[PDB]
């Protein structure tokens, strides 16, 4: 319900996927941040869990090749090192 703001590059990813503003509740990152992995395919066929985002934006904005869509914790940790302080 609190708002976050997005560095410049995870808001071109977010707005890449149909988003509109500049702060959003995690609830609405997650869920733009999910719909860029669908449309985009980057979960692996065979380990559905898996997120492979070397060579796209999503791998350059967290710093990892890849990552579980089960693990949480670490999704938080990747999504709060591209946000600055909402002013
Ligand atoms: C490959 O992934 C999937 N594949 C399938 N197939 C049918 C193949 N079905 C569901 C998922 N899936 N599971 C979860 C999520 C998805 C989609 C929306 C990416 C989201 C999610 C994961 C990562 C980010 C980031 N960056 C943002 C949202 N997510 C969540 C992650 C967190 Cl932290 C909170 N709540 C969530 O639902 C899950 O558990």
């Amino acid at each position: 319900e609190t708002l976050v703001r997005p560095k410049p590059l995870l808001l071109k990813l977010l707005k890449s996927v149909g988003a509109q503003k500049d702060t959003y509740t995690m609830k609405e990152v997650l869920f733009y941040l999910g719909q860029y992995i669908m449309t985009k395919r980057l979960y692996d066929e065979k380990q559905q869990h898996i997120v492979y985002c070397s060579n796209d934006l999503l791998g350059d904005l967290f710093g990892v090749p890849s990552f579980s869509v089960k693990e949480h914790r670490k999704i938080y940790t990747m999504i709060y090192r591209n946000l600055v302080v909402v002013n």
